[PDB]
């Protein structure tokens, strides 16, 4: 038997189409191309999110960490169960695939 790494990754991105080159631009690039003003840029960003949950399944059992790829913050699940921000009632839903990566993010993140 060998270690398994379970990745549950979800992402929401937005692309801005150039009127002429029809090229896909990132809110960032659109802003530099003057296709959008600073506040629409912020607005657009606030709508993006990138979360990834990685369950290391080994010999001891399952270790699990969820990462906010947008902010760079990480959250131990065991550390969330211990500290109580996550109830073994909700963890069970995630484990049983009845809770999204985002619903779980919110629980442990804020």
């Amino acid at each position: 038997g060998h270690h398994h790494h379970h990745h549950s990754h979800m992402r929401r991105s937005i692309v801005v189409i150039h009127p002429d080159t029809g090229r896909e631009l990132s809110p960032e690039e659109a802003h530099r191309a003057g296709l959008i003003d600073w506040n629409m840029f912020v607005k657009l960003r606030s709508q993006e999110c990138d979360w990834e949950e990685i369950s290391v399944k080994g010999p001891n059992g399952e270790s699990s960490v969820i990462h906010d790829r947008k902010s760079g913050k990480k959250f131990s699940i065991e550390e969330a169960l211990q500290s109580g921000r996550l109830t073994p009632a909700q963890y069970d839903r995630y484990v049983n695939k009845d809770m999204s990566i985002q619903e779980l993010a919110v629980l442990v993140s804020g």
